[PDB]
DNA sequence: GATACTAGATAG
DNA sequence: CTATCTGAGTAT
């Protein structure tokens, strides 16, 4: 096949999280493969993390609620329209109304591709127009065959077509490495860095646990990145938990020294973090996702850890519930390097951390296999090729 | 008596229901009679209806688990400590535990009054540390001499002491002078039911009614209070037609005739009484068993006749509930209330037309409602009755 | 069964 | 925490 013009549409806005990251990585790949790519997003709703990713140079903001004409032209200008998000249940009638409008005036030639990115129904039920989007769509992707998308909504709308293929949010792992990788001689093995967001399932509570019980009592330092301000702290606070908060402006005032509680950081720049991470001894990404929602998809923050040369420390459960991209075997059942964080036998998890904190050689060996495991499981070189073939089939 | 400091303590935390209403009504009566009051409540467990009543401006929350000092400072600062509830069984050790340490460190000079607002044994067991409290109480109330508390549990702990009876008093008078609209704004066709998602709050019976009569006759029905708690899976599974509006969408309530019953979950007490004082009729069929019934009505009951609407109470009930004055079955009076009979549901719909036609006969029946209820459970009569027992 | 009475997950 | 959502469990 030849070259096609792809329009990557984010109708929910640019949230600066997985959906933004995915859109971006998706952009870089079509481009890297000889394809014209525009990236449109609804500016109608504004988001906190609108600067975590570098995109202000090519993203094309539009305001459904007024610039309908502008939007209508953009979307109708391509061979493939990829929809990664839809308006949120908080936008004004105009916005949503005009978005439903766009779905009706797409040249029937164009090939609409919907990517459902959320898992739980609590999330899906916060969308507006998702049905008009799915109906008009020609190809549909989701994270799990057993997720609330394929199982709940999909059968709701269609009491009985169409085929919802599977996908994994790819990342050009090779590139992040050749940009942030470091020499083990430069990695403070004492810095334990967790990244995610103030959402119970990303597993920030457990990080706190693992610090007050093993990390801190060993002279180690813990930095928890990405916890936006939220009432969820109300809980954290008088739940009896010490920590120190830093605005992304106070990042240089963190106490990365011993016998110090959890150093927090509300929001961050992908790149800035990767850098910080690359010189970190152990990154922790502890999403404890429900098994109904897991299949082949690791989150971007899983990919970034192994990507920049730090020992990945993911949630044991998740590794058990995810199947490798090649042989389709469990993740936990591989010599990846991945220190599987054991919520129960934590002590055991801490032992493997100390075993590598002192053996620099072992380290490199563990992170090399980890880099390669993940690279093999969900790198953009494979995942987008697997998807593109589905779309163009 | 004179002037004393009162500390109304809600150990289970603010549940926003009757027990939460009782405390506020109690606080209002004490203050009104000039007694310094402070309303403490254990934050160790949050409940959804924490907005039903306004209290955010005075109530004082406490974390029994991490702020024990603060707690003990609060209960020992008063002459009479009133405990209306205890911690739940779902709480963590540090709570139930510190709650007890409290009970044991309460000055011996403070008079501890305990109000047991529960009925069944289930309920009388879904609480922790009750025994420690009852044992510490200088005074103990309950809703019925023939309940599970006096019979089952009391005899259990004490095979000494006395358990006086009481009623949950409300300022019927204060709620009139604010919501009691003019019979020229009372949309006779509206039928509002109050209570919550539990079989004995007669909600199943409502639906039936809006079906065998209300819906037919072109009327409309709204039932406020139905929370989508697990008890709701019963409504859905029994397949009943209803439309569910929250409080941000109370407006979009299709009020027009020929409609299913309009359900509204956890509502505001001030808003409810409002609409209810502009509504044709107020239903409340608390079909509570008799053993638990003795003289106590529910605030949902006393709030209907209070906002000048036509009170529809579950017949069975009024028959077991004795009148505060002569102690005679309620129902045998000219209460001005419709004794909703699940059996002769039509007869009930009759007295409803009979009174929803003559907009002059309606205004004269609700005037018997208010007075009869005022004489049975008003703050001035009851809290004076309770203050005496407490101070004896 | 009949009948009566009664919370874990997650997004913002 | 507060809000929207979903679909049994308990006891006799
Ligand atoms: O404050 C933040 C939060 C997240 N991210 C990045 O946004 C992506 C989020 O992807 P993932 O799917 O792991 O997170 P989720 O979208 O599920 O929140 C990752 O590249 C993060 O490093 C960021 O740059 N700053
Ligand atoms: O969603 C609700 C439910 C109830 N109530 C009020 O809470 C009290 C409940 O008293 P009652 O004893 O009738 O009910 P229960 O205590 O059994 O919940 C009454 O004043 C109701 O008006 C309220 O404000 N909002
Ligand atoms: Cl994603």
């Amino acid at each position: 096949m030849g070259s096609m013009r792809i329009c990557i549409f984010m109708a929910r806005g640019l949230e600066g999280c997985g959906v933004t990251k995915f859109s971006l990585e998706q952009r870089d790949w079509f481009i890297k493969n000889g394809h014209e790519v525009t990236l449109v997003y609804a500016k109608d709703k504004s988001f906190t993390r609108t600067s975590s990713h570098d995109h202000k140079s090519f993203s094309i903001p539009v305001i459904l609620a007024k610039e309908y004409d502008k939007a209508l032209k953009l979307v109708n200008d391509c061979d493939i329209l990829i929809i990664n998000s839809v308006p949120a249940t908080s936008v004004q009638e105009a916005t949503i109304n005009n978005y439903k409008k766009l779905l009706d005036n797409i040249k029937p030639s164009i090939r609409v591709v919907v990517y459902q990115h959320d898992h739980s129904v609590l999330s899906l039920r916060r969308n507006l127009g998702l049905e008009e989007t799915v109906r008009r769509a020609d190809v549909i992707f989701s994270h799990s065959d057993n997720g609330d998308f394929n199982k709940v909504l999909m059968k709701e709308w269609y009491p009985e077509a169409p085929t919802v293929y599977n996908f994994q949010p790819p990342m050009d792992i090779v590139k992040v490495r050749s940009t942030y990788w470091k020499d083990v001689s430069e990695i403070n093995m004492n810095i334990n860095r967790w990244i995610g967001r103030t959402t119970t399932w990303k597993g920030f509570y457990q990080m706190f646990d693992f610090h007050e019980k093993f990390l801190k009592p060993a002279g180690k330092s813990t930095v928890m990145e990405g916890l936006e301000r939220s009432p969820a702290f109300i809980a954290i606070k008088e739940k009896g938990i010490p920590y120190e908060y830093y605005g992304n402006r106070e990042i240089d005032k963190m106490n990365l020294a011993p016998n110090q509680p959890a150093q927090i950081l509300d929001c961050y720049i992908n790149s800035e973090m990767l850098e910080r991470m690359s010189k970190s001894g152990f990154g922790y990404q502890l999403s404890k996702l429900n098994q109904k929602y897991l299949q082949r998809s690791l989150e971007y923050t899983h990919l970034e850890l192994g990507a920049c040369g730090t020992i990945p420390v993911f949630w044991k459960s998740t590794g058990e519930n995810l199947k490798f991209r090649v042989d389709n075997t469990p993740l936990t059942s591989h010599d990846s390097g991945i220190i599987w964080f054991d919520e129960n036998d934590m002590e055991s998890t801490f032992e493997r951390i100390k075993e590598l904190s002192s053996d620099r050689a072992l380290y490199d060996r563990e992170r090399e296999k980890a880099y390669e495991f993940l690279y093999q499981h969900q790198d953009s070189s494979f995942c987008f090729k697997e998807q593109f073939d589905i779309i163009t089939k």
